[PDB]
Protein backbone atom coordinates (compact mmCIF):
# COMPACT_ATOMS: atom_id res chain seq x y z
CA UNK A 1 0.00 0.00 0.00
CA UNK A 2 2.86 2.43 1.37
CA UNK A 3 4.83 1.87 -2.67
CA UNK A 4 1.64 2.72 -4.47
CA UNK A 5 1.20 5.78 -2.43
CA UNK A 6 4.63 6.71 -2.60
CA UNK A 7 4.13 6.39 -6.76
CA UNK A 8 0.91 8.72 -6.88
CA UNK A 9 3.13 11.35 -4.91
CA UNK A 10 5.63 11.35 -7.12
CA UNK A 11 3.94 11.28 -10.15
CA UNK A 12 1.20 13.99 -8.63
CA UNK A 13 4.36 16.56 -7.64
CA UNK A 14 5.86 15.56 -11.26
CA UNK A 15 2.51 16.17 -13.52
CA UNK A 16 1.83 19.25 -11.10
CA UNK A 17 5.05 20.97 -11.89
CA UNK A 18 4.86 20.32 -15.77
CA UNK A 19 1.51 21.45 -15.70
CA UNK A 20 2.47 25.05 -14.00
CA UNK A 21 5.12 25.07 -16.82
CA UNK A 22 2.96 24.30 -20.11
CA UNK A 23 -0.18 25.97 -19.12
CA UNK A 24 0.96 28.31 -16.33
CA UNK A 25 1.21 31.97 -18.50
CA UNK A 26 -1.94 30.54 -20.58
CA UNK A 27 -4.01 29.63 -17.76
CA UNK A 28 -2.72 31.31 -14.69
CA UNK A 29 -5.98 30.90 -12.27
CA UNK A 30 -5.74 27.09 -12.97
CA UNK A 31 -1.86 26.30 -13.29
CA UNK A 32 0.09 29.90 -12.27
CA UNK A 33 1.92 28.27 -9.56
CA UNK A 34 2.81 24.75 -7.88
CA UNK A 35 -0.04 24.96 -5.46
CA UNK A 36 -2.60 26.05 -8.26
CA UNK A 37 -1.89 23.18 -10.72
CA UNK A 38 -1.52 20.73 -7.84
CA UNK A 39 -5.39 21.67 -6.60
CA UNK A 40 -6.79 21.20 -10.34
CA UNK A 41 -5.02 18.18 -11.28
CA UNK A 42 -6.59 16.45 -7.93
CA UNK A 43 -9.94 17.87 -9.64
CA UNK A 44 -8.87 16.45 -12.96
CA UNK A 45 -8.17 12.98 -10.99
CA UNK A 46 -12.16 13.18 -9.32
CA UNK A 47 -13.24 14.29 -12.98
CA UNK A 48 -14.81 17.19 -12.04
CA UNK A 49 -15.48 19.26 -14.70
CA UNK A 50 -12.18 17.97 -16.32
CA UNK A 51 -13.01 18.38 -20.26
CA UNK A 52 -15.77 21.16 -20.58
CA UNK A 53 -14.63 23.30 -17.35
CA UNK A 54 -10.45 22.78 -17.83
CA UNK A 55 -9.32 20.50 -21.24
CA UNK A 56 -11.45 22.56 -24.00
CA UNK A 57 -10.28 25.57 -23.13
CA UNK A 58 -6.42 24.95 -22.52
CA UNK A 59 -6.63 22.74 -26.15
CA UNK A 60 -7.85 25.65 -27.64
CA UNK A 61 -4.38 27.56 -26.89
CA UNK A 62 -2.66 24.08 -26.66
CA UNK A 63 -3.86 21.78 -28.91
CA UNK A 64 -2.29 18.67 -28.22
CA UNK A 65 -3.14 18.94 -24.12
CA UNK A 66 -5.01 15.74 -24.33
CA UNK A 67 -2.01 13.72 -24.64
CA UNK A 68 -0.71 15.50 -21.35
CA UNK A 69 -4.48 15.31 -19.43
CA UNK A 70 -5.80 11.97 -20.91
CA UNK A 71 -2.62 9.63 -19.64
CA UNK A 72 -2.85 11.56 -16.25
CA UNK A 73 -6.50 10.40 -15.72
CA UNK A 74 -6.12 7.05 -17.33
CA UNK A 75 -3.16 6.14 -14.42
CA UNK A 76 -4.31 8.24 -11.65
CA UNK A 77 -7.72 6.97 -11.84
CA UNK A 78 -6.26 3.55 -12.15
CA UNK A 79 -3.95 4.16 -9.05
CA UNK A 80 -6.15 5.65 -6.56
CA UNK A 81 -8.80 2.49 -7.16
CA UNK A 82 -5.84 0.04 -6.79
CA UNK A 83 -4.82 2.10 -3.82
CA UNK A 84 -8.39 1.80 -2.52
CA UNK A 85 -8.78 -1.66 -3.17
CA UNK A 86 -5.21 -2.69 -1.76
CA UNK A 87 -5.97 -0.63 1.95
CA UNK A 88 -9.28 -2.45 1.93
CA UNK A 89 -7.91 -5.87 1.22
CA UNK A 90 -4.88 -5.86 3.56
CA UNK A 91 -7.29 -4.19 6.36
CA UNK A 92 -9.42 -7.28 6.12
CA UNK B 1 -20.69 -2.55 8.22
CA UNK B 2 -22.82 -1.04 11.35
CA UNK B 3 -19.37 0.25 12.38
CA UNK B 4 -18.46 1.99 9.24
CA UNK B 5 -21.66 3.08 8.54
CA UNK B 6 -21.99 5.10 11.91
CA UNK B 7 -18.93 6.32 11.41
CA UNK B 8 -19.77 8.10 8.46
CA UNK B 9 -22.92 9.81 9.85
CA UNK B 10 -20.38 10.61 12.71
CA UNK B 11 -17.96 12.32 10.26
CA UNK B 12 -21.11 13.62 8.36
CA UNK B 13 -22.87 15.66 11.02
CA UNK B 14 -19.22 16.95 12.65
CA UNK B 15 -18.17 18.13 8.84
CA UNK B 16 -21.93 19.96 8.52
CA UNK B 17 -21.54 21.81 11.32
CA UNK B 18 -17.51 23.02 10.75
CA UNK B 19 -19.18 23.96 7.14
CA UNK B 20 -21.91 26.17 8.83
CA UNK B 21 -19.53 27.81 11.03
CA UNK B 22 -16.74 28.69 8.07
CA UNK B 23 -18.81 29.21 5.14
CA UNK B 24 -22.24 29.79 5.94
CA UNK B 25 -22.13 33.75 6.56
CA UNK B 26 -20.31 34.10 2.88
CA UNK B 27 -21.86 31.47 1.22
CA UNK B 28 -25.71 31.20 2.64
CA UNK B 29 -27.19 29.20 0.04
CA UNK B 30 -24.57 26.77 0.60
CA UNK B 31 -23.83 26.33 4.15
CA UNK B 32 -26.32 28.80 5.62
CA UNK B 33 -27.35 26.45 8.05
CA UNK B 34 -27.17 22.56 8.91
CA UNK B 35 -29.62 21.22 6.49
CA UNK B 36 -27.58 22.77 3.51
CA UNK B 37 -24.65 22.06 4.72
CA UNK B 38 -25.55 18.18 4.83
CA UNK B 39 -27.09 18.67 1.07
CA UNK B 40 -24.24 20.15 -0.13
CA UNK B 41 -21.06 18.16 1.52
CA UNK B 42 -23.56 15.02 0.32
CA UNK B 43 -22.81 16.60 -3.35
CA UNK B 44 -19.54 17.40 -2.88
CA UNK B 45 -19.34 13.62 -1.67
CA UNK B 46 -20.90 12.39 -5.12
CA UNK B 47 -17.70 14.56 -6.68
CA UNK B 48 -21.07 16.87 -8.73
CA UNK B 49 -19.44 20.78 -9.38
CA UNK B 50 -17.35 20.25 -6.46
CA UNK B 51 -14.78 22.55 -7.26
CA UNK B 52 -16.12 24.74 -10.42
CA UNK B 53 -19.21 25.34 -8.21
CA UNK B 54 -18.73 25.11 -4.92
CA UNK B 55 -15.11 24.77 -3.82
CA UNK B 56 -13.57 27.54 -6.58
CA UNK B 57 -16.02 29.97 -5.43
CA UNK B 58 -15.50 29.40 -1.61
CA UNK B 59 -11.57 29.61 -2.42
CA UNK B 60 -11.71 33.39 -3.70
CA UNK B 61 -13.16 34.15 0.36
CA UNK B 62 -11.63 31.63 2.09
CA UNK B 63 -8.23 30.70 0.61
CA UNK B 64 -7.71 27.84 2.43
CA UNK B 65 -10.95 26.19 2.11
CA UNK B 66 -9.12 23.08 0.24
CA UNK B 67 -8.11 21.97 3.73
CA UNK B 68 -11.04 21.03 4.70
CA UNK B 69 -12.94 19.89 1.22
CA UNK B 70 -10.04 17.90 -0.21
CA UNK B 71 -10.03 15.34 3.28
CA UNK B 72 -13.15 15.75 3.20
CA UNK B 73 -13.81 14.03 -0.55
CA UNK B 74 -10.61 12.04 0.09
CA UNK B 75 -12.21 10.17 3.83
CA UNK B 76 -16.26 9.94 2.43
CA UNK B 77 -15.44 8.56 -1.14
CA UNK B 78 -12.96 6.28 0.55
CA UNK B 79 -15.50 5.09 3.31
CA UNK B 80 -18.47 5.20 1.08
CA UNK B 81 -16.44 2.58 -1.23
CA UNK B 82 -15.47 0.24 2.05
CA UNK B 83 -19.08 0.39 3.01
CA UNK B 84 -20.76 -1.16 -0.33
CA UNK B 85 -17.44 -3.37 -0.88
CA UNK B 86 -18.03 -4.55 3.00
CA UNK B 87 -22.08 -4.23 2.34
CA UNK B 88 -21.53 -6.67 -0.85
CA UNK B 89 -18.71 -9.25 0.38
CA UNK B 90 -20.96 -9.94 3.65
CA UNK B 91 -24.32 -10.59 1.66
CA UNK B 92 -22.37 -13.01 -0.61
CA UNK C 1 -27.48 -11.27 -11.67
CA UNK C 2 -31.18 -11.63 -13.30
CA UNK C 3 -32.74 -10.51 -9.98
CA UNK C 4 -30.62 -7.56 -9.29
CA UNK C 5 -30.82 -6.60 -12.83
CA UNK C 6 -35.23 -7.23 -12.72
CA UNK C 7 -34.93 -4.98 -9.15
CA UNK C 8 -33.38 -1.67 -10.87
CA UNK C 9 -35.81 -2.13 -13.79
CA UNK C 10 -38.93 -2.26 -11.77
CA UNK C 11 -36.98 0.48 -8.69
CA UNK C 12 -36.51 3.04 -12.67
CA UNK C 13 -39.58 2.88 -13.43
CA UNK C 14 -41.48 3.39 -10.61
CA UNK C 15 -39.37 6.40 -9.67
CA UNK C 16 -39.85 7.82 -13.68
CA UNK C 17 -43.23 7.74 -12.85
CA UNK C 18 -43.26 9.19 -9.64
CA UNK C 19 -41.05 12.03 -10.63
CA UNK C 20 -43.09 12.62 -13.91
CA UNK C 21 -46.06 13.27 -11.48
CA UNK C 22 -43.97 15.48 -9.34
CA UNK C 23 -41.53 17.40 -11.22
CA UNK C 24 -43.26 17.11 -14.88
CA UNK C 25 -45.63 20.54 -14.70
CA UNK C 26 -43.19 22.56 -13.26
CA UNK C 27 -40.06 21.20 -14.77
CA UNK C 28 -41.70 19.65 -18.54
CA UNK C 29 -38.01 19.41 -20.33
CA UNK C 30 -36.96 17.01 -17.01
CA UNK C 31 -39.68 15.23 -16.09
CA UNK C 32 -42.69 16.22 -18.70
CA UNK C 33 -42.95 12.68 -20.00
CA UNK C 34 -42.22 8.88 -18.66
CA UNK C 35 -39.48 8.83 -21.61
CA UNK C 36 -37.87 12.36 -20.58
CA UNK C 37 -38.18 11.24 -16.51
CA UNK C 38 -36.11 8.05 -17.36
CA UNK C 39 -33.53 9.75 -19.17
CA UNK C 40 -33.40 12.38 -16.42
CA UNK C 41 -32.48 9.84 -13.72
CA UNK C 42 -30.45 7.68 -15.65
CA UNK C 43 -28.52 11.17 -15.50
CA UNK C 44 -28.86 11.69 -11.83
CA UNK C 45 -27.72 7.88 -11.31
CA UNK C 46 -24.49 8.78 -13.17
CA UNK C 47 -24.32 11.46 -10.97
CA UNK C 48 -24.02 14.26 -14.14
CA UNK C 49 -25.02 17.27 -13.08
CA UNK C 50 -27.51 15.72 -10.29
CA UNK C 51 -27.36 18.54 -8.19
CA UNK C 52 -26.36 22.01 -9.86
CA UNK C 53 -28.03 21.05 -12.93
CA UNK C 54 -31.31 19.11 -11.89
CA UNK C 55 -32.02 18.86 -8.26
CA UNK C 56 -31.02 22.53 -6.85
CA UNK C 57 -33.31 23.97 -9.42
CA UNK C 58 -35.80 21.90 -8.72
CA UNK C 59 -35.69 22.14 -4.73
CA UNK C 60 -36.33 25.91 -5.47
CA UNK C 61 -40.06 24.95 -6.26
CA UNK C 62 -40.45 21.57 -4.49
CA UNK C 63 -38.11 22.62 -1.20
CA UNK C 64 -38.52 18.51 0.13
CA UNK C 65 -37.00 17.42 -3.71
CA UNK C 66 -34.02 15.52 -1.52
CA UNK C 67 -36.21 13.22 -0.17
CA UNK C 68 -36.73 11.67 -3.41
CA UNK C 69 -33.63 12.34 -5.24
CA UNK C 70 -31.11 11.20 -2.20
CA UNK C 71 -32.15 7.66 -1.70
CA UNK C 72 -32.73 7.57 -5.47
CA UNK C 73 -29.00 8.19 -5.82
CA UNK C 74 -28.33 6.15 -2.78
CA UNK C 75 -30.19 3.04 -4.03
CA UNK C 76 -29.24 3.49 -7.59
CA UNK C 77 -25.56 3.35 -7.41
CA UNK C 78 -25.36 0.78 -4.74
CA UNK C 79 -27.73 -1.99 -6.74
CA UNK C 80 -25.54 -0.75 -10.24
CA UNK C 81 -22.28 -1.38 -8.68
CA UNK C 82 -23.34 -4.88 -7.19
CA UNK C 83 -24.74 -5.62 -10.42
CA UNK C 84 -21.17 -4.98 -12.21
CA UNK C 85 -19.24 -6.72 -9.59
CA UNK C 86 -22.31 -9.60 -9.25
CA UNK C 87 -21.85 -9.83 -13.43
CA UNK C 88 -17.51 -9.91 -12.94
CA UNK C 89 -17.62 -12.34 -10.08
CA UNK C 90 -19.71 -14.75 -11.66
CA UNK C 91 -17.32 -14.54 -15.21
CA UNK C 92 -14.82 -15.93 -13.02
CA UNK D 1 -6.65 -8.56 -19.84
CA UNK D 2 -5.12 -8.22 -23.41
CA UNK D 3 -8.89 -9.24 -24.80
CA UNK D 4 -10.85 -6.90 -22.90
CA UNK D 5 -8.30 -3.86 -23.53
CA UNK D 6 -8.65 -5.14 -26.77
CA UNK D 7 -12.67 -4.69 -27.20
CA UNK D 8 -12.79 -1.42 -25.74
CA UNK D 9 -9.96 -0.43 -28.27
CA UNK D 10 -12.60 -1.63 -31.18
CA UNK D 11 -15.58 -0.38 -29.78
CA UNK D 12 -14.12 3.00 -29.08
CA UNK D 13 -13.16 3.38 -33.00
CA UNK D 14 -16.22 1.97 -34.13
CA UNK D 15 -18.16 4.66 -32.18
CA UNK D 16 -16.22 7.17 -32.69
CA UNK D 17 -16.72 6.86 -36.56
CA UNK D 18 -20.41 5.81 -35.99
CA UNK D 19 -20.45 9.36 -33.86
CA UNK D 20 -18.46 11.26 -36.76
CA UNK D 21 -21.08 10.23 -39.17
CA UNK D 22 -23.81 10.89 -37.23
CA UNK D 23 -23.29 14.41 -35.41
CA UNK D 24 -20.24 15.82 -37.48
CA UNK D 25 -22.15 18.22 -39.34
CA UNK D 26 -24.81 19.60 -36.74
CA UNK D 27 -22.07 19.49 -33.85
CA UNK D 28 -18.56 19.94 -35.43
CA UNK D 29 -16.39 21.20 -31.93
CA UNK D 30 -17.29 17.61 -30.84
CA UNK D 31 -17.35 14.96 -33.52
CA UNK D 32 -16.47 17.41 -36.49
CA UNK D 33 -13.51 14.54 -36.92
CA UNK D 34 -12.44 11.03 -35.82
CA UNK D 35 -10.23 12.79 -33.71
CA UNK D 36 -12.59 15.10 -32.01
CA UNK D 37 -14.68 12.19 -31.46
CA UNK D 38 -12.41 9.74 -29.55
CA UNK D 39 -12.05 12.36 -27.54
CA UNK D 40 -15.54 13.49 -26.64
CA UNK D 41 -16.47 9.62 -26.37
CA UNK D 42 -13.55 9.53 -23.73
CA UNK D 43 -15.26 12.85 -22.35
CA UNK D 44 -18.70 10.68 -22.11
CA UNK D 45 -17.15 7.41 -21.15
CA UNK D 46 -15.48 9.03 -17.90
CA UNK D 47 -19.05 10.92 -17.30
CA UNK D 48 -18.07 14.18 -17.36
CA UNK D 49 -20.80 16.74 -18.85
CA UNK D 50 -22.29 14.00 -20.71
CA UNK D 51 -25.97 14.97 -20.59
CA UNK D 52 -26.01 18.39 -19.90
CA UNK D 53 -22.81 19.52 -21.83
CA UNK D 54 -23.30 16.96 -24.68
CA UNK D 55 -26.12 14.52 -25.11
CA UNK D 56 -29.25 17.20 -23.92
CA UNK D 57 -27.73 19.86 -26.88
CA UNK D 58 -27.42 16.78 -29.50
CA UNK D 59 -31.22 15.34 -28.36
CA UNK D 60 -32.25 18.78 -29.32
CA UNK D 61 -31.38 18.22 -32.99
CA UNK D 62 -31.22 14.39 -33.01
CA UNK D 63 -34.25 13.37 -30.87
CA UNK D 64 -33.48 9.24 -30.57
CA UNK D 65 -29.44 10.42 -29.83
CA UNK D 66 -29.68 8.29 -26.49
CA UNK D 67 -30.07 5.28 -28.36
CA UNK D 68 -26.20 5.75 -29.05
CA UNK D 69 -24.84 7.34 -25.89
CA UNK D 70 -26.71 5.72 -23.15
CA UNK D 71 -25.78 2.19 -24.21
CA UNK D 72 -22.12 2.91 -25.09
CA UNK D 73 -21.95 4.19 -21.23
CA UNK D 74 -23.30 1.09 -19.79
CA UNK D 75 -20.71 -0.77 -21.95
CA UNK D 76 -17.83 1.11 -21.56
CA UNK D 77 -18.27 2.03 -18.46
CA UNK D 78 -19.05 -1.55 -17.41
CA UNK D 79 -15.62 -3.02 -20.13
CA UNK D 80 -13.06 -0.28 -18.19
CA UNK D 81 -14.24 -1.36 -14.19
CA UNK D 82 -13.80 -4.70 -15.79
CA UNK D 83 -10.19 -4.19 -17.30
CA UNK D 84 -9.35 -2.27 -13.77
CA UNK D 85 -10.57 -5.21 -11.23
CA UNK D 86 -8.92 -7.54 -14.15
CA UNK D 87 -5.47 -6.12 -13.80
CA UNK D 88 -5.85 -5.47 -10.19
CA UNK D 89 -6.50 -9.53 -9.44
CA UNK D 90 -4.03 -10.43 -12.67
CA UNK D 91 -1.26 -8.65 -10.56
CA UNK D 92 -2.07 -10.25 -6.94
C1 LIG E 1 -2.91 15.39 -3.84
C2 LIG E 1 -3.81 16.60 -3.64
C3 LIG E 1 -3.09 17.81 -3.05
C4 LIG E 1 -3.91 19.10 -3.07
C5 LIG E 1 -3.16 20.33 -2.57
C6 LIG E 1 -3.88 21.63 -2.85
C7 LIG E 1 -3.08 22.90 -2.54
C8 LIG E 1 -3.87 24.16 -2.90
C9 LIG E 1 -3.20 25.45 -2.44
O1 LIG E 1 -2.24 25.42 -1.69
N1 LIG E 1 -3.73 26.62 -2.88
C10 LIG E 1 -4.92 26.68 -3.74
C11 LIG E 1 -4.64 27.19 -5.13
O2 LIG E 1 -5.83 27.58 -5.80
C12 LIG E 1 -3.11 27.89 -2.48
C13 LIG E 1 -3.71 28.52 -1.23
O3 LIG E 1 -2.74 29.32 -0.56
C1 LIG F 1 -26.88 12.83 3.43
C2 LIG F 1 -28.00 13.59 4.12
C3 LIG F 1 -28.71 14.61 3.24
C4 LIG F 1 -29.75 15.46 4.00
C5 LIG F 1 -30.25 16.64 3.19
C6 LIG F 1 -31.16 17.60 3.95
C7 LIG F 1 -31.59 18.80 3.08
C8 LIG F 1 -32.61 19.70 3.74
O1 LIG F 1 -33.21 19.34 4.75
N1 LIG F 1 -32.87 20.89 3.15
C9 LIG F 1 -32.25 21.28 1.87
C10 LIG F 1 -31.30 22.45 1.96
O2 LIG F 1 -31.98 23.68 2.15
C11 LIG F 1 -33.79 21.83 3.80
C12 LIG F 1 -35.24 21.75 3.32
O3 LIG F 1 -36.12 22.19 4.36
C13 LIG F 1 -35.48 22.59 2.07
C1 LIG G 1 -32.44 2.75 -17.70
C2 LIG G 1 -32.17 3.87 -18.70
C3 LIG G 1 -33.25 4.04 -19.76
C4 LIG G 1 -33.11 5.30 -20.60
C5 LIG G 1 -34.26 5.51 -21.59
C6 LIG G 1 -34.25 6.89 -22.23
C7 LIG G 1 -35.48 7.22 -23.08
C8 LIG G 1 -35.42 8.65 -23.63
C9 LIG G 1 -36.51 8.96 -24.64
O1 LIG G 1 -37.23 8.07 -25.08
N1 LIG G 1 -36.64 10.25 -25.04
C10 LIG G 1 -35.75 11.32 -24.56
C11 LIG G 1 -36.44 12.34 -23.69
O2 LIG G 1 -35.68 13.53 -23.57
C12 LIG G 1 -37.70 10.61 -25.99
C13 LIG G 1 -37.26 10.59 -27.45
O3 LIG G 1 -38.38 10.32 -28.30
C1 LIG H 1 -9.10 7.65 -25.77
C2 LIG H 1 -8.35 8.28 -26.93
C3 LIG H 1 -8.32 9.81 -26.92
C4 LIG H 1 -7.68 10.42 -28.17
C5 LIG H 1 -7.89 11.92 -28.29
C6 LIG H 1 -7.41 12.56 -29.59
C7 LIG H 1 -7.71 14.06 -29.64
C8 LIG H 1 -7.11 14.76 -30.84
O1 LIG H 1 -6.27 14.21 -31.53
N1 LIG H 1 -7.51 16.03 -31.09
C9 LIG H 1 -8.43 16.75 -30.18
C10 LIG H 1 -9.78 17.07 -30.78
O2 LIG H 1 -9.71 18.11 -31.74
C11 LIG H 1 -7.03 16.72 -32.29
C12 LIG H 1 -5.79 17.59 -32.08
O3 LIG H 1 -5.06 17.69 -33.30
C13 LIG H 1 -6.15 19.00 -31.59
BR1 LIG I 1 -9.94 10.47 -4.05
BR1 LIG J 1 -24.07 2.68 -15.79
NA1 LIG K 1 -18.98 14.14 -12.48
NA1 LIG L 1 -17.96 9.78 -11.05
NA1 LIG M 1 -20.36 17.84 -13.51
Amino acid sequence: VGSVAALLTVVFYIAAVMATNLYGATFPEWFGDLSKSLYTLFQVMTLESWSMGIVRPVMNVHPNAWVFFIPFIMLTTFTVLNLFIGIIVDAM
